[PDB]
DNA sequence: CATCTG
DNA sequence: CAGATG
């Protein structure tokens, strides 16, 4: 957590580059797991060599740590830092949609800068086009001062819709947190259900409700159960507009949505801890369910739930607020 | 994993 | 359809 500091933050400073830069996909997992042992390993680390006897670590990681515990630094993490083609890659990717194998045809048609963006707006799909318009708007993060605003507001308008549909605004902002990166609503319905063939209009109805009121500004992508797209808050007396924001919702059969709805309430700490109880307690868990385990190896056969409670419940538990899902 | 491009 | 993004 501190005493192999530098080991693994150059290490996955590197993982990185080989992943984003490079296509070095093995690599970049290669760089991983040693910044993932090494982490985990409790000594203080004082040689390459010492190193090397960990699994993971090879030997040109080795060598590279030899280099570091020697010098404050890395070479080859030294170039990279400069090369004005690596640093290209990382800024290009910021942007929304725009993914690395992007990146890379871009910088190399010359597009570096935001301005060669958008000089160029014509070569970037509808995705990157929103994803360069909003920029800054979508590096900010969200306060949870705006964040009940914008859930006072979609709640008010699902609830228009259809008294029968059930939201609920998960992340961070579901847990207290001062402050969202994006918004994410789950949705249900009565009416949608594992069996029951469908009901699309469930999801879609409500975004259009979204618009009508002009809440969603813009659409990222939007199909059958997911959709992802923009939103703004009005601004009030003109003086004061908000900025564009992030937002997704997305369809769920009422018969996951606690699951899916736990899950993704976070941390992803407070759901491991969970879930590796509720393996104890002989169950098993992801985002959809909750099965009852067998003894033979594994087992199934979904078990039922009704709020967050059920679950917890189930594997006896203590039911926790969600301001104290932290670990 | 679900949507999108093309 | 493969491949990419989130
Ligand atoms: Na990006
Ligand atoms: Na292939």
């Amino acid at each position: 957590e501190t005493l192999n500091g530098g080991i693994t933050d150059m290490l996955t400073e590197l993982a990185n580059f080989e992943k984003n830069v490079s296509q070095a996909i093995h690599k970049y997992n290669a760089y991983r797991k040693a910044a993932s042992v090494i982490a985990k390993y409790p000594h203080k680390i004082k040689s390459g060599a010492e190193a090397k006897k960990l699994p993971g670590v090879g030997t040109k990681i080795a060598e590279k740590i030899d280099e570091f515990l020697a010098t404050g630094k890395l070479r080859k993490l030294e170039k990279i830092r400069q090369d004005d083609t690596s640093s290209s890659i990382n800024f290009l990717t910021r942007v929304s949609g725009i993914g690395p194998s992007a990146a890379r045809k871009f910088v190399d048609e010359g597009i570096k800068t935001l301005e060669d963006l958008r000089k160029n707006e014509d070569k970037l799909n509808h995705h990157q086009r929103i994803g360069l318009k909003y920029f800054g708007d979508f590096e900010k993060r969200i306060p949870r001062e705006e964040m009940l605003q914008m859930q006072d507001i979609v709640l008010n308008e699902v609830k228009k819709v259809d008294s029968e549909y059930i939201a609920t605004v998960c992340g961070s902002f579901r847990r207290g947190a001062e402050s969202s990166g994006d918004m994410d609503v789950l949705l249900t319905h009565p009416s949608f259900t594992s069996e029951s063939t469908k009901q699309p209009k469930l999801l879609h109805q409500v975004v259009e409700q979204l618009q009508k009121v002009h809440f969603i500004t813009d659409t990222l992508s939007k199909g059958e159960t997911k959709f992802m797209g923009v939103c703004q808050l009005p601004s009030k007396n003109d003086e004061k507009e908000y900025p564009h924001r992030r937002i997704d919702i997305r369809l769920i059969p009422k018969d996951q949505y606690y699951c899916g709805v736990l899950y993704f309430t976070g941390s992803d700490i407070f759901n491991k801890n969970m879930r590796a109880h509720a393996l104890e307690k002989g169950f098993t868990i992801n985002e959809y369910t909750i099965r009852p385990l067998g003894v033979t190896g594994v087992a199934g056969e979904p078990l039922p739930v009704d709020s967050e409670k059920d679950i917890f419940d189930y594997i006896q538990w203590k039911y926790r607020e969600p301001k104290d899902r932290s670990e």
